[PDB]
């Protein structure tokens, strides 16, 4: 699979109630949930090595990850956490999370290639899902 690319959402899902969950307050929520409702996300994929940029006016956050080797990054609030992606099957990756410090919700996000060629985003807290949908620009 190729994930490069330029994507822009089409559809987003449960969003705020991933926020609620992981415990962010009411009033960062709203500004939060408006200004990642037009995400610019641009990826770079050289076989198993990645490079994930998501953009927004409030927050912009910058992987780079081997899928099955250990890595840094933050859950959505912005909490460091140890990060590890395996290829659930060969068109999704998989990444589990664990706070480097502290408790909170259990996290995972996936990643996946559809076969119309779109892009969906899962992120979990908990029995929580938020599901998103992009398409390249
Ligand atoms: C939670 C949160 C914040 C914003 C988070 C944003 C804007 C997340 C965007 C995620 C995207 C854009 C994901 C994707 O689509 O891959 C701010 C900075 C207000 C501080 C309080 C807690």
């Amino acid at each position: 699979p190729n994930f490069s690319g330029n994507w822009k959402i089409i559809r987003s899902e449960n969003f705020e109630e991933l926020l609620k969950v992981l415990g962010v307050n009411v009033m960062l929520r709203k500004i939060a949930v408006a200004a990642a409702s037009k995400p610019a996300v641009e990826i770079k994929q050289e076989g198993d090595t990645f490079y994930i940029k998501t953009s927004t006016t409030v927050r912009t956050t910058e992987i780079n990850f081997k899928v099955g080797e250990e890595f840094e990054e933050q859950t959505v609030d912005g909490r460091p956490c140890k990060s590890l992606v395996k290829w659930e099957s060969e068109n999704k990756m998989v990444c589990e999370q664990k706070l480097l410090k502290g408790e909170g919700p259990k996290t995972s996000w996936t990643r996946e290639l559809t076969n119309d060629g779109e892009l969906i985003l899962t992120m979990t807290a908990d029995d929580v899902v938020c599901t998103r949908v992009y398409v390249r620009e």
